[PDB]
C-alpha cells in the first residue's frame, strides 16, 4: 500500500504518507502559549500513526492571529512550549510539522463557538476592502509593512526549527494575508504588488524565498494554497499553475492544495476529494510534489488519490477530529500491519 | 436512547451507560506510580464521551501486583499521581472510577510484551495449588495474612477516595486472590474459608462489607467477578446468584459481570455478547444491578441489552483501546447529539 509506504521530503523520510491537516483549536493562552490542550490533542494522533503532524496555524505576528487564543510564534517565550509540544509529538511517533501563518484582512474575529463575530482589530491586507460586512477595513501594508511582516515569517521559521520542528508550512491559504495578495477579489492594488499576476505573487514569492533562506534544505517546506478562490475573474487553476513554477524555483518541497476562503458568496462543489483535481494537476504539469486535502475520509480513497498520482501525501483534517486513531485502522483495510503500542496489541 | 440517558447510583449520577472497562496498562513506575502513559491514555477516552472509567487493577500491596509496573495504591505517596489522573480525566468530562485488586497466585509476572513470565515472587493463594505449569505454587493465607490483605482493600478504598476517585470497583475475578477463594478450582481449603458456598464466599464478602463500611453511602461500590469459571465442577451461574445476593445484602451496588481466568485450560464459548446472559441473570433474578461487559462493539448492541434490561451499564474495553472517541460516534449511530468537545465540533 502506498499509504503505508515511506516518503522522501528534503533530507527526510516520513514513515508513511499520512499526514495531520493544520487545525486552529483556539486552546492558547491570550498570549498564543501552548496549553494542555494540545499536548493532549497532537500527540494522541501521534499515537493514532500520522506519519507528520502539522501543527494549527501559529500567527507570525499578534495582529496576524485569527483569534485571541491561536498559538503564536512571535515571541521567544513560546519557545519553551513549542518545544514541549514537538517533543510529545516525536515521542509519540511522528514527525512534527507547524503552520506559520498571518491572518490579514480576517485577522481579530471570536472562537467559533463563542460566536466568531469581527474584535475589530486594526486589521492589515493588500486593499482596504472588508472581508465581508461587518469586518473592520484592512489597512493596505506599504513597502515597510511588508518587510515587517516578511521579517516576522523568518523569525518564526528560526523558532521553530530551534523548538526542533522540522516541517516549515507557509499559509498561503484561505483568504488570510498571503492568500489575499494573489486573488484579484481581495487585492485591487495599483502599486507593483497588484494588478498582474506576478504583481500579485510578488509578496508571497517573497516570504517564501526569505523563509527558504533559513531553512535549512533536509528540512521540509510547504506551501499552502487556495489553488482557486471559486470567484468569477478570481485566482484560478491555471494562476496556482504559475505559482507552483515559481515555488518549485525557489526550492519549496511540497504544495499542499487547499481552495477557498477568499471571499464568502461563492459556490464551493464541496464532495469528497474535490480538491484533489488541484494537487493531481500540479503534480504532474508542474513537477512540483503536492499534498492532497478535503473530505479523504476512506482508506481506500486515500490510497486510490496516491495510486492515480494524484498527490505525494494525504492530508487528513476532520477525520482525525472524530477518530484520531484512523491511521491505525486504515493500515488493517490496506493489509498492513499497523504500528500499534504494545499497551494495545490486545485491542487490534 | 437508553445508553445516553443517565444512570443513578446512590448519590451519584453517570450521564451515560457507557464505561471504560479496567485495562491493565502494565506502564507504572517500578513503585506503583501514576505516568505520562496513564495521563495521556486516559483523558482521551474521557474527551471519548464515556460517562465513567474504571481505571485499571491497582494493586493494593506490591505482593498483589500482576506486573512490576502495575499501578499501586498501598502507599500515600501513590496520591499525588493518582489524585492527578482522577482530575484530568474528571477535567475531560468522566466520572473517576478505580479497580482495586491483588492478583494472588497468578502476582508477580513480566509484562504482556515481555513474555508474560513467572518472576518468583511469593505469591499466595487459599490454597497451595499453582495456576498453570510454569507457575509457582502459592502460599495459602492464615488468618493473618487474610486480615492484612483485607485492611490494604480497605486503606486503599480510603485512598482511592481521596485521590477523588467516585466509583470503587473491587475486583473478585478472572482468577486473582478473591476470585480463587470463590472457585473450589483453586480453593481447597478445609478451614472456615474453604469446602462448602459459604465458606468459600467468606473471606470475599468480608472484604465486601469492610470496604462497603469505608466507601460514603452515596457513592457506588461495584464489584466485578467471574460469573462462571468455564470448568467442571467449578464456580457456576448458580453461585454467582448466590454470591449477588450477599452482596446486595452488604450494600454492593452493581455486579460487573465477566468470566473465566480461574484456570488455563477450560473451553469458553468466546462471541459477541457471551457474558451478557449472566448479567441478566443477576439482575433479572437477583434485583442487583450489573454491568454487561465482553465483546461489546457496536452503538445498536449497546442499546440493545439494555432495551431487553440485561444490564444497567456497558463496559467497553478493547474497542475504546482501538477507538477512543466511540462514544461520540455511538450517539449519532442512535439519534442522539454527540457531546463533543467544541474545539472537535465541525468534525461531527
Ligand atoms: C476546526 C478547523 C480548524 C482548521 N484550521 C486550519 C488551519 O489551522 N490552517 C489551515 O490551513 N486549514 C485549517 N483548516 C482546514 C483543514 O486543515 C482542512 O484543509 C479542511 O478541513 C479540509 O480537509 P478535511 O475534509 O479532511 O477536514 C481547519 C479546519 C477546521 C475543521
Ligand atoms: C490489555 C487488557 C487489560 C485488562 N485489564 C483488566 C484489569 O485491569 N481488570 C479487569 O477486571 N479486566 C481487565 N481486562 C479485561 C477487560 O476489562 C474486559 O472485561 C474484557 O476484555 C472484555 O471486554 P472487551 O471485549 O470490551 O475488551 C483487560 C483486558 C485487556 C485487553
Ligand atoms: O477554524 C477554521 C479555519 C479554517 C481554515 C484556516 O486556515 C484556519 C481556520
Ligand atoms: O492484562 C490482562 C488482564 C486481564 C484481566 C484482568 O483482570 C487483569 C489483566
Amino acid at each position: 500500500a502506498l499509504l503505508f509506504t515511506p516518503l522522501e521530503l528534503g533530507g527526510l523520510r516520513l514513515k508513511n504518507r499520512l499526514a495531520m491537516s493544520p487545525m486552529c483549536q483556539y486552546s492558547a493562552t491570550l498570549e498564543g502559549e501552548v496549553t494542555d490542550w494540545h499536548l493532549l490533542h497532537y500527540p494522541t494522533r501521534a499515537l493514532g500513526g500520522v506519519g507528520l503532524i502539522l501543527v494549527e496555524a501559529t500567527a507570525v505576528e499578534p495582529l496576524g492571529r485569527i483569534s485571541p487564543y491561536d498559538l503564536g510564534i512571535w515571541s521567544e517565550d513560546h519557545l519553551p512550549g513549542l518545544k514541549e509540544l514537538a517533543r510529545r509529538i516525536r515521542e509519540a511517533g511522528a514527525v512534527p510539522g507547524i503552520q506559520l501563518a498571518h491572518a490579514g484582512r480576517k485577522a481579530g474575529t471570536a472562537r467559533p463557538w463563542e460566536g466568531g463575530k469581527p474584535l475589530g482589530w486594526r486589521v492589515v491586507g493588500p486593499s482596504p476592502i472588508p472581508f465581508d460586512e461587518g469586518y473592520p477595513v484592512p489597512e493596505p501594508l506599504d513597502e515597510a509593512g511588508m518587510e515587517r511582516i516578511l521579517q516576522a515569517f523568518v523569525e518564526g521559521a528560526r523558532r521553530a526549527l530551534r523548538a526542533g520542528f522540522q516541517v516549515i508550512e507557509l499559509h498561503m491559504a484561505h483568504g488570510y494575508l498571503l492568500s489575499s495578495f494573489l486573488s484579484p477579489l481581495s487585492n485591487q492594488r495599483t502599486d507593483a504588488y497588484g494588478g498582474s499576476l506576478e504583481n500579485r505573487m510578488r509578496f508571497p514569492l517573497q516570504v517564501a524565498q526569505a523563509v527558504r533562506e533559513v531553512v535549512p534544505r533536509e528540512l521540509p517546506l510547504f506551501v499552502r494554497v487556495s489553488a482557486t478562490d471559486w470567484g468569477e475573474g478570481g485566482w484560478s487553476l491555471e494562476d496556482t499553475l504559475a505559482f507552483a513554477r515559481r515555488l518549485k524555483e525557489l526550492g519549496v518541497d511540497l504544495l499542499d492544495c487547499s481552495s477557498g476562503g477568499v471571499v464568502l458568496r461563492v459556490r464551493i462543489p464541496l464532495a469528497p476529494g474535490f480538491q484533489v483535481p488541484f494537487a493531481d494537476a500540479v503534480r504532474k504539469r508542474v513537477g512540483l510534489r503536492t499534498g492532497a486535502v478535503g473530505l479523504i475520509t476512506t482508506p481506500e480513497q486515500a490510497e486510490t488519490l496516491l495510486q492515480a498520482g494524484s498527490a505525494d501525501l494525504v492530508l487528513l483534517g476532520r477525520v482525525l477530529l472524530r477518530d484520531p486513531y484512523f491511521p491505525l485502522r486504515a493500515a488493517k483495510a490496506l493489509g498492513v500491519a499497523p504500528e500499534v503500542p504494545p499497551q494495545y496489541q490486545r485491542g487490534f
